[PDB]
């Protein structure tokens, strides 16, 4: 999940469950998952309480109840939220279909509210992080997230003047959540192949033109998956996003070959002809060496 998947469970959250009493309360016994707080106290904490909004920065989601602490959701690779209770709803992806099984032997967060809308914060794979915090934002992990690239994007001259000091090659740069927030492997292959920039090539070798360019696809590519909801069927046609997941050898994007670099353990979909590593040959190589350090 990246940020507009983890903003459109945001939403789905904000569709029904406001202004509704949380009546019962089902925290999984995952000591992994559920962290620092034992689950019955994490239930007879927020049991009683009322959802006034769901907040979420990068990709994190939070839950505003009318007292703290709040429930907070760090995704991880398959966290998931879902809702049952009302038939029609605008977020196909929380829908439930009556075939699963619910509560899901995957639930680590589920609550049932007022008016029988029940909700539930899901994890297969045991990486997501699910706390109680007095203040979600004062304390770790999203006080030491960078600025949201939703909601607080630099300006172009203040997002150039920070990659000026930054001597990493771009492509782990966009992934970590301190520098800029929500973005993640496929964000980070789209933005760099809209703005035409290698994923070896350091932030710091940007040219002026070349963060203005980066600046703008990382806004066209972050408000477009947004107003669609992060339903990708929605996607532009000629994102590299279709594609970038065929096998190597087919794997094509407005008719141009892909291919698929992996520097330290990152993978990127990229198109050569499009996206080329520039600089001096040492630079280019300690670049593409990286890894080491």
């Amino acid at each position: 999940p990246e940020l507009p998947e983890v903003e459109a469970a945001r939403r789905a959250i904000e569709e029904n469950c406001l202004g509704k009493k949380i009546k019962r309360v089902i925290i999984a016994d995952d000591n992994k998952v559920i962290h620092g707080i034992s689950p019955s106290d994490f239930q007879t904490s927020i049991l009683g309480k009322t959802i006034i909004s769901a907040r979420r920065k990068g990709k994190n989601l939070w839950l505003e109840l009318d007292s703290p602490p709040f429930p907070s959701f760090q995704f991880g690779m398959a966290g998931a939220i879902y809702i049952k209770g009302v038939a029609v709803t605008k977020y196909k992806r929380s829908a439930v279909k009556d075939s699963e099984e619910w509560p899901s032997k995957y639930s680590k967060f589920f609550v049932e509210l007022d008016d029988g809308l029940e909700l539930s914060f899901t994890d297969k794979r045991r990486f997501a992080k699910v706390r109680l915090l007095a203040n979600p934002t004062s304390v770790s992990p999203i006080s030491e997230l960078g600025p949201d690239a939703l909601l607080e994007p630099m300006t172009v001259d203040e997002f150039a003047e920070s990659l000026a000091k930054k001597k990493i090659t771009i492509k782990p740069l966009l992934l970590d959540q301190g520098y800029i927030s929500g973005i993640g492997n496929w964000i980070a292959d789209e933005v760099l192949y809209q703005a035409r920039i290698h994923p070896l090539q350091t932030a710091s070798s940007l040219s002026k033109e070349q963060c203005e360019a980066l600046h703008t696809s990382i806004k066209e590519v972050i408000e477009k998956a947004v107003e669609v909801d992060a339903d990708s069927s929605q996607f532009p046609s000629n994102w590299i996003f279709h594609n970038r997941e065929k096998k190597p050898g087919k794997a094509f994007v407005d008719g141009k070959k892909i291919d698929f670099i992996t520097a330290g353990g990152r993978t990127t979909a990229y198109v050569p002809e499009l996206q080329k590593l520039y600089g001096k040959c040492v630079d280019k190589l300690a670049a593409a060496l990286e890894h080491h350090h």
